[PDB]
């Protein structure tokens, strides 16, 4: 397993514009297009992202390409964030993947706000961090996915994805 396969499992793959769990226009492997309620604003962002007139539909290669960009960008954003970088650097490879997963879903800002959990993760208090992570909108809104990520931070293994 690796970050790519992990995200592929959590986000799925859809080739036509769809709405995410929050109601936002997305495509591919969890590539958010816009928070705007307009399908037209979404198709336009799509064409700009792809470099062609898509008419709201992309190929598998294009979805994969967006995904590669988004993972890279997620990871690099973590290294550039003063609150996240130190946590990431302290983690082992498996847990690093868990933190990238949360940043991919919720944005760097969102994650950077889990101050207490980040502190427990850096201290390697796994069970305590698992408990704290769960007291969040994140966990209540997407319980299945959050548990998978939480178990990942707790155990340092990919068991939840097997
Ligand atoms: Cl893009
Ligand atoms: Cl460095
Ligand atoms: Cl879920």
């Amino acid at each position: 397993m690796n970050i790519f396969e992990m995200l592929r499992i959590d986000e799925g793959l859809r080739l036509k514009i769809y709405k995410d769990t929050e109601g936002y226009y997305t495509i591919g492997i969890g590539h958010l297009l816009t928070k705007s309620p307009s399908l037209n604003a979404a198709k336009s962002e799509l064409d700009k992202a792809i470099g062609r007139n898509t008419n709201g539909v992309i190929t598998k290669d294009e979805a994969e390409k967006l995904f590669n960009q988004d993972v890279d960008a997620a990871t690099r954003g973590i290294l550039r964030n003063a609150k996240l970088k130190p946590v990431y650097d302290s983690l082992d490879a498996v847990r690093r993947a868990a933190l990238i997963n949360m940043v991919f879903q919720m944005g760097e800002t969102g994650v950077a706000g889990f101050t207490n959990s980040l502190r427990m993760l850096q201290q390697k208090r796994w069970d305590e961090a698992a408990v704290n992570l769960a007291k969040s909108r994140w966990y209540n809104q997407t319980p299945n996915r959050a548990k998978r990520v939480i178990t990942t931070f707790r155990t340092g293994t990919w068991d939840a994805y097997k």
